[PDB]
Order: structure tokens, then sequence, then C-alpha cells
């Protein structure tokens, strides 16, 4: 796709720190742009849409590459139409802002500069930030990780997408998403299928695979902690169900792991550790810094700060897995007790490194769940299954809880806040900033 610029594209500005082993800390100047899939897609010599509701115009997109030729995306409003706003370190998404139209959350990304990603390399380091989920109830997602996307959003790799990173495009996850309206600079309306529950979005005939590295996917009663490999560490393009993932019929037939070795505390039975109250330990009606570690072996290491007071990731038990680490052990561990070989299939540790070893890069959303309501964060997942069953319980929400048209209405002014963002080598991000 191109770019177009009935309305200008100006990406709100985000701080973040910079940390060395040295002991200082030095202030970095970004900004974030919204993914493509948010935008305002049209004809390149008019206003008329390309798409609309939840589905392609016909005669201006007969097929993918026709599509692209003839269609753009456009500039957002930022705060009055995706209610993104930042504030020095700080960006906080609104979860639904009504406007001219009604819009449900924000896919954002870091950038380096207006036309290009920032891209992190977290082997040997470690990645801090803050934040405030005090004002996201059962069914809501406030995520932050990162996926190894192309720097330039794709450009060089595809010359029909001219748009690139600068109106937010080239994304990919380990879900191998397929409502993605654009991909490797063509259409995705080949194959299209408006989704039965959303009238906004539907299912393509390709998807868009690489990496991911959930640091943070929560709510006020859940959190969970989840690294993804791919037998392709970087973006690639999928067939249809071949894809894998939550948008097609056959979950494991793709080349990534969609479900990742997990770590949600609550799940593996410390029901005190993070909740909304006094009554946990991590209380998430104030706000929380979380600190992740990568260390060098391709483990991962956990850590939070709350007023002062440190609480590394709580202990699990875990067959003959006993520790609070998350590596080979306890991976292999959690495949035997809760079922599974999605992780193990994909290469686990050993083939996440060789992502993580590369540059990924920053996403930040705001989301709900119009696939599982979110019931496999903070509830009993399969709805069916009771709490005798290992890792059926990961939260304390009702299995009726997450519907989509439901929170939207009743959970309108919901939002998450991000800020202070760390980065740097292992044991740094806790000295003073600059
Ligand atoms: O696809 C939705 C959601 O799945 C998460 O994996 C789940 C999986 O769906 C469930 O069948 C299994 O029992 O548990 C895993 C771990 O919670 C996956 O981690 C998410 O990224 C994804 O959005
Ligand atoms: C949960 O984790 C916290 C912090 O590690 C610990 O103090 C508490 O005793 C744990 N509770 C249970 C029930 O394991």
């Amino acid at each position: 796709q191109s770019a177009c610029t009935l309305q200008s594209e100006t990406h709100p500005p985000l701080t973040w720190q910079k940390c060395s082993s040295g002991g200082t800390c030095t202030q970095q100047t970004g900004s974030v742009v919204i993914d493509a899939n948010w935008r305002w897609t049209h004809a390149t010599n008019s206003s008329t849409n390309c798409y609309d509701g939840n589905t392609w115009s016909s005669t201006l997109c007969p097929d993918n590459e026709t599509c692209a030729k003839n269609c753009c995306l456009d500039g957002a409003a930022y705060a009055s139409t995706y209610g993104v706003t930042t504030s020095g370190n700080s960006l906080s998404i609104d979860f639904v802002t009504q406007s001219a139209q009604k819009n449900v959350g924000a896919r954002l990304y870091l950038m380096a500069s207006d036309t290009t990603y920032q891209e992190f390399t977290l082997l040997g380091n470690e990645f801090s930030f803050d934040v405030d989920v005090s004002q996201l109830p059962c069914g809501l997602n406030g995520a932050l990780y990162f996926v190894s996307m192309d720097a330039d959003g794709g450009v060089s790799k595809y010359p029909t997408n001219t748009a690139g990173a600068k109106y937010g495009t080239g994304y990919c996850d380990s879900q191998c998403p397929r409502d993605l309206k654009f991909i490797n600079g063509q259409a995705n309306v080949e194959g299209w299928e408006p989704s039965s529950n959303n009238a906004n979005t539907g299912i393509g005939g390709h998807g868009s695979c690489c990496s991911q590295m959930d640091i943070w996917e929560a709510n006020s009663i859940s959190e969970a902690l989840t690294p993804h490999p791919c037998t392709t560490v970087g973006q690639e393009i999928c067939e249809g169900d071949g894809c894998g993932g939550t948008y097609s019929d056959n979950r494991y037939g793709g080349t990534c792991d969609p479900d990742g070795c997990d770590w949600n505390p609550y799940r593996l039975g410390n029901t005190s550790f993070y909740g909304p109250g006094s009554s946990f330990t991590l209380d998430t009606t104030k706000k929380l810094t979380v600190v992740t570690q990568f260390e060098t072996s391709g483990a991962i290491n956990r850590y939070y700060v709350q007023n002062g007071v440190t609480f590394q990731q709580p202990n699990a038990e875990l067959g003959s897995y006993s520790g609070n680490e998350l590596n080979d052990d306890y991976c292999t561990a959690e495949e035997a007790e809760f079922g599974g070989s999605s992780f193990s299939d994909k290469g686990g540790l050993t083939q996440f490194k060789k992502a993580t070893s590369g540059g990924m890069v920053l996403v930040m959303s705001l989301w709900d769940d119009y696939y599982a309501n979110m019931l496999w964060l903070d509830s009993t997942y399969p709805t069916n299954e009771t709490s005798s069953t290992p890792g059926a319980v990961r939260g304390s929400c009702s299995t009726s809880s997450g519907v989509p048209a439901q929170v939207e209405s009743q959970s309108p002014n919901a939002k998450v806040t991000f800020s202070n963002i760390k980065f740097g080598p292992i044991g740094s991000t806790g000295n003073p900033s600059g």
C-alpha cells in the first residue's frame, strides 16, 4: 500500500532510558505509531473507501495486487480518534473512543525516527517499565511485547509497500494473524471472510508470522509472561489454514507456536500474588514496576517492585520442577503436566534465542478478545474444565466474562498506562535515570 495525506501523520513523542553496565542511564527520544489496520484505507485519487465495515471494495480491490496499487493508508488523529496520548515517558490508551466512529483499542510501535522502527536486542539485557492496570477489568488485555519485525515495515523486501513504518506496516506475531489488511506489499482481499461476530474485521487468505516475546499480557486480575518460537525467526507470509494460530481451523498446523511456554502466577498455584487489593502481594489498584531479564543461557528471569519493595517471580512447583526461572526445565514440566507439544515442536528456548539475539520491535496495545473472551488469561479455560484439571484455572473471572460487545458498553472508560521504560544490560535499569 502507498500513503496518502488527507490527514497528517504526526507521531506522539515518547522518551525512554538506555542504561549501561557503567551505572548510568541516558534519555532517548522516540515516538509511537499506530498499526495500519486501524487506519482509513482509501483510493489514491479520491476519498472512496477501499475497506469499509468488514468488506473490501470489489472494484478497487478485485485482487491483492490491484488493491495494493489502487489503495493507500492515511494519517491518524491519535488523541481524538484513537484515545492515544503521551506525556514525557508516559503512554496511555483508552479502551473505547467515540468520535465520528467508534474505536476500540490500539496497537502501537516504538519508532527510532519518523520512518523507522526502533529495534532492541534482548539477549543479555533486561527491560523495565511501570504500569497501571487498575482500570482493566475481566476480559481486557493491556499488552507490552516484542516481535521480530523489519525496521522499515517491509518496504525493502516489498516494493509495492511504500507507506512503511511511518504508517505502521509490517506487523507479524506467533499467531500468524490473518486479520491484517495488508501483508507483504499486497492487500489480503483474496479469501477474505468477514467476522460473524465483529462488524469491523475479517480473515484473509494470508497471514504474517514471526517470533514473539510476550513480556506483559494482563489486566487487574491476571498476568502472563510468554515466549513464542517459530521455525522461521523473522516475518514470513503463510497460506490460509496452513498458518495455524487463532485465525485458523488447525491451531497447531503452522510454523509458529501459538501457545508458548507461559508463566502465569495464578495458574501455577499462587492465587495471592497478583490482584486488586491489599490482600495480594502486588496490589493492582496501584502502579507497579516490572523487570524482565534475558540471560545468555536463554532462560528468563523476572522481579517486580511496588512502593520500594522488591518481589522476585514467585516460586512454582510443577512436576519435578521447582524454581522461579523460566527455563528449559520449566517448559518441559509444563508440557508434561498441563499437556501440549507446540513449544517443544518449534524448538523451545533454543530456537527462541535466535529471535532475542536479533532485533525486535516494541509493541504496546489494549484489546478485547473476540475469539476466546480472554478466558485463557483470567478465567477457567476451557470453560467445561474444572479446578481439578491441571492448569485450567488461570484467574478468578467468571467463565461468562469477556464478551466484547458487553465490555465495550459496560467499561468504555477502561484504559492502560505504560511509563518509565528502561533498557540496558542485566542489573543496570535500577540505577539513576538521566
Ligand atoms: O489463542 C488465544 C491465546 O492462547 C494462549 O494459549 C493458551 C491456549 O489457547 C490454551 O489452549 C492453553 O491451554 O493455554 C495456553 C496458554 O494460556 C496464548 O498464549 C495467547 O497468546 C493467545 O492469545
Ligand atoms: C505467593 O508469592 C509471594 C511472593 O513470592 C509469597 O510471599 C507468598 O507466600 C506466595 N503465596 C503462596 C500461597 O504461595
